[PDB]
């Protein structure tokens, strides 16, 4: 068979959100934190141009949180990140790069600062309850450390922002990017963050309250018609375009943050502690020897499920394509790779096999727009 | 909506046999530790046929390893586990429940000890690696943790002993259930286990030469003819059947050992540490709340997809039936079912309701056979 079927389980968890998007034309799965996510609603590039004209919503249930509590709550957080937190504010998000002892990459989650002593980790693909659950344990922390039932609702696109003023009023446009606050619905409030993995504007609704949340979910289809509202997904073409980098595809567990650049987002210089700071600190001194760059290909498609390695003009391997799709930008296929340092200037050519044809690439910066 | 595609890419890792299984007549995949594992190769039933009968060869590499190795490796592992581990012996594999803060199962993997200093953990579908990670760091463990290149090939059915012996000569025949031991295959040493996830009989090799293992896979079929060998796969009846329990179907991170029929493997009594042992406590003297049965239901057919609640004559939930098939033992749909303390007992009368008709079913016993 050309495609495979997704075979559901109890254990490949369905959402509040399956039974609505698998009448609204879900085409394919992927799975995510142990839980199904839409992948297409048809065709890629129609949901592109979709998403950036337009407004979608997405189930984005697979984003699960963490949530810490108690009162070493906010240690155990700071502990997981090499984010400096000291400054962070309730009702602010932070992007917080997670590691472990070998300062490699284990998770790159949104942080919600609610309270002093209550944290939310919106998390990429890993089982981070597990680091947090196992670190507590070691570290004797007061915390209490739940996944709660939450299961974000995105909404996204350049009329997002009309939609939800229609739906909630003045006040949720005055929410800063990356704030999040408290709103109404038909008697329930919700938690909503101006956030979303896509770079076209938006929001993400943390629902709590399910039954609310599917009743929000069906009354946005209906009062968004006026701006062509429709179901969608994270977009492999939006988020390459954007260097929105997904773990386990652009960086893994044996990746560090600067390699992936992350530097902004690596606090050495500061008087907290975290996992790895250690050898962090070593890296930075001697610099990477290998960093994610973006690349482009001279051919029109591509359908990529495992690293590719790219060559030299003597066929040595110089990098690892990880992500990539075809661009109607810029005609072309363009993707994200591993790139060692002999490779990472823009402009520099290689070589690549696909199907059993050499073509040529050049290495360029993220991100491509 | 009917079935769905599943979307690859790299995050949705590939394994050394997934080229060899999309020739051999894979046509379903599920996830499994962010891993691609086969759960179809067409029709199940057949499937089933054919693996009580015959001898099959599984890609099972999503049955992931985390290694622990180095001087607090043993402690490191006990640690994590309610099983008593102090006497345990090299060349012997082990049932070992992972357990949390609160008494709760993390996973359901099985320990193979290679050294007194060396454990390979063999996961189910969560990621242990960083609860290990997350422990060692805060007891300031002297360890290594390391998922290492290890990918399981399994080779289950009645004919397997025949078939390893052709392959192995007369010293394979000589390993007990759950033991492992060293191989040699055209030069290369292989190490096996009598163990897999079936009762059907059989082996895993815990393939860390790659190119042997599939050197070793393709001999398989080749001289495996004479036992009707075919490719397949965790099957779904024989495992319901055979009363094979699985981590996020059966039981979650919501639920204790002692919910799950996991009593002889909860070592409360001798002087082992590990997490929860105090509340496994507690929770042994007030006896659980809810446990596992099994049921059996009037209809023939049935797609579960998540928990389904199971109900009184009164319409009162008693329970929640979490793994289904259609079973063609009984001739009828068959299940495990989280089932409350008031209506455990073995021949109590459910409804349930599917799409327009109530059916009937009662609780029943594991195993089933
Ligand atoms: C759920 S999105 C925030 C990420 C999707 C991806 O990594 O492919
Ligand atoms: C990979 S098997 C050992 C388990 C498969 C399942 O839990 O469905
Ligand atoms: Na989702
Ligand atoms: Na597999």
């Amino acid at each position: 068979m050309k495609n495979f079927s997704i075979a559901k389980s109890r254990r490949l968890r369905s959402t509040p959100y399956t039974s609505r998007i698998e009448k609204q034309g879900v085409t394919a799965y992927t799975i995510y934190n142990h839980m199904l996510l839409p992948a297409a609603f048809g065709s890629i590039e129609d949901s592109y141009k979709h998403l950036k004209e337009h407004v979608q919503i997405w189930d984005v249930a697979a984003e699960r949180q963490v949530e810490i509590s108690g009162k070493d709550s906010a240690e155990l957080v700071q502990l997981m990140t090499c984010r400096d937190l000291s400054k962070s504010k309730i009702g602010r998000c932070y992007y917080c790069p997670i590691i472990d002892e070998n300062g490699n990459l284990v998770n790159d989650p949104v942080v919600l600062k609610l309270d002093e002593n209550k944290w939310w980790i919106s998390i990429a693909d890993s089982d981070v309850i597990f680091f947090a659950k196992g670190l507590a344990s070691g570290h004797k922390f007061d915390v209490k450390i739940v996944e709660p039932v939450v299961d974000i609702m995105a909404i996204q696109g350049p009329k997002s922002f009309a939609l939800m003023e229609k739906v909630f009023g003045k006040k949720i446009t005055e929410l800063k990017f990356f704030g999040f606050d408290y709103f109404d619905f038909e008697g329930t409030k919700h938690l909503i963050a101006r956030s979303g993995w896509s770079k076209q504007g938006g929001y993400e609704v943390y629902v709590e309250n399910t039954q609310s949340g599917q009743k929000l979910y069906d009354h946005l289809f209906e009062v968004g018609k006026e701006f062509n509202v429709g179901p969608g997904c994270p977009n492999l073409i939006e988020r390459i375009e954007s260097a929105l980098l997904s773990y386990g595809n652009d960086f893994d567990n044996n990746d560090n943050p600067f390699e992936c650049g992350f530097d902004q987002y690596v606090s050495l210089d500061s008087d907290i502690n975290f996992l790895g700071k250690e050898k962090l600190k070593e890296i930075k001194l001697k610099g990477p020897q290998k960093k994610l760059r973006g690349v482009k290909i001279d051919i029109k498609e591509i359908s990529l499920t495992g690293s590719k390695n790219i060559y030299d003009e003597n066929n040595n391997v110089i990098g690892e394509l990880r992500s990539a799709c075809y661009s109607p930008h810029f005609q072309k296929v363009i993707g994200i790779a591993m790139i060692k340092k002999s490779h990472w200037e823009a402009s520099q050519g290689f070589k690549i096999q696909i199907n059993d044809n050499t073509i040529n690439g050049n290495v360029c910066d993220l991100p491509f727009i």
